């Protein structure tokens, strides 16, 4: 923790004549200060719940602490009988581990890797929550549980994306795809709802906000089609329609909640022939040729860019990379075919498919990226991709990235990115 520059003082002193009682300026730990000073999100969060403040001096959050969101969410959701009840008490789950989440990574007293863990379990676990409670209610409701001949049927949701990997954004959409395997009411109609107020209850902003923004836009047949699709349409649409960029998106497909079980492994045996080929041939190493030429050309159209994710060296670019090694190489390496970037490019260095100066300058950028990228989402709770123009939010970035000031981070994230660039530029050459 760098003591706070001139720009951070100045401001600091306009939040201290302006916080509640009981965050009087004589109660504050120094790092409680410049946490409040970074983050509008959190003094905002914390001005409604001074607990949280104060609760985080009493008990420090640790890099393990997801191990304990599923416990402490369902003891919080005990005394929770109506739909409205479930809504709000999600809404303020998510604000409060948030909170501790902003305040870990402000701080640095976890790494990266476990921040981006413990985003993507928060996420993961209010939406598990939200479908059980879900899932009984419409049952007890509509009618009775759905089932195949006797057999009760289960909702099924695919994160996609970073949540899949287990590497989400501070501030993101969760992107999913709702399936069911195999009547009682008419399955098709009563998994259709129940995804309705699925996306309601994580969704919606209340007078508590929201849980996350849902985008159902990645599901086969675009947002024309059915919210919700049984196993036997999802089969058929990969195997018969399927294509690379649909291979791409597949590779970070996680089941979220529970994945054991017959439904859940027929599910996994789709995508494994579909995403991962056991044979490669010119056409398949074209056909990611032409994809990396279209990234390509959409950088160097938009030209000079402050975007973190999208511009040439950036986020997109280093997952391209490491998902291109897996849509060659997984099918006949298991290595490859992990959810997550971090441990596919440790596989691909022990493999010689890049060399290990190219893969550590690829994991350090990525890191590197992910970190700045989320501490400037934690600012305000915005899903930004790019780098601030204003002189407070450059000085914010700059004291949390353990750096001196604004010129000098833009030049170790330019080092960076020319690192990337290079990879990139020889990636199927």
């Amino acid at each position: 923790m760098k003591p706070l520059s001139s720009p951070l003082q100045q401001y600091w002193q306009t939040v201290v004549e302006r916080l509640p009682e009981p965050l009087a300026e004589e109660s504050l730990s120094a790092q409680a200060k410049s946490v409040l000073t970074f983050s509008d999100f959190v003094q905002d969060s914390v001005i409604a719940h001074p607990e949280w403040l104060t609760e985080l001096e009493s008990q420090p959050p640790q890099a393990d602490e997801w191990q304990h969101y599923a416990a402490w969410l369902q003891e919080a959701l005990c005394n929770v009988s109506d739909e409205a009840g479930l809504m709000r008490e999600l809404r303020l789950f998510r604000r409060r581990i948030m909170v501790r989440i902003a305040w870990a990574q402000t701080l640095a007293l976890v790494t990266e890797e476990s921040i981006l863990q413990q985003l993507s379990y928060l996420a993961e676990t209010l939406i598990v929550a939200a479908r059980d409670w879900l899932y009984d209610a419409c049952c007890r409701e509509w009618g009775t549980p759905c089932n195949a001949q006797g057999e009760a049927q289960p909702l099924l949701i695919l994160g996609m994306g970073k949540l899949g990997g287990g590497e989400l954004n501070f501030s993101s959409d969760i992107d999913l795809i709702f399936a069911w395997p195999e009547r009682e009411l008419d399955n098709a109609q009563f998994f259709t709802r129940m995804g309705q107020r699925l996306i309601k209850v994580l969704d919606q902003p209340t007078q508590d906000g929201f849980v996350y923004r849902v985008d159902m836009r990645l599901r086969p047949f675009g947002e024309s089609g059915p919210l919700v699709l049984s196993f036997a349409a999802l089969e058929d649409y990969y195997q018969e329609q399927g294509r690379d960029w649909e291979r791409y998106a597949m590779v970070k497909a996680r089941i979220m909640g529970d994945s054991e079980g017959v439904y859940a492994n027929e599910l996994r045996a789709m995508l494994r022939p579909f995403v991962f080929r056991r044979y490669i041939d010119f056409s398949v190493i074209q056909s990611l040729r032409n994809m990396k030429g279209m990234i390509a050309r959409e950088v160097r159209r938009r030209g000079l860019t402050d975007n973190i994710k999208l511009g040439a060296g950036g986020i997109r670019e280093i997952e391209f990379i490491v998902q291109v090694f897996q849509l060659i190489r997984g099918g006949r390496e298991p290595s490859l075919q992990s959810r997550s970037l971090l441990p596919t490019l440790s596989a691909i260095a022990e493999l010689h498919l890049l060399s290990e100066n190219d893969a550590e300058q690829l994991r350090v950028a990525y890191l590197f990226l992910r970190r700045l990228e989320n501490l400037l989402q934690s600012i305000n709770d915005e899903q930004t991709q790019t780098l601030p123009s204003d002189e407070l939010n450059r000085a914010r970035l700059a004291w949390a990235m353990d750096f001196a000031d604004w010129p000098q981070l833009t030049g170790a994230l330019t080092a960076h990115m020319t690192n990337v660039r290079r990879v990139f530029n020889e990636l199927i050459g």
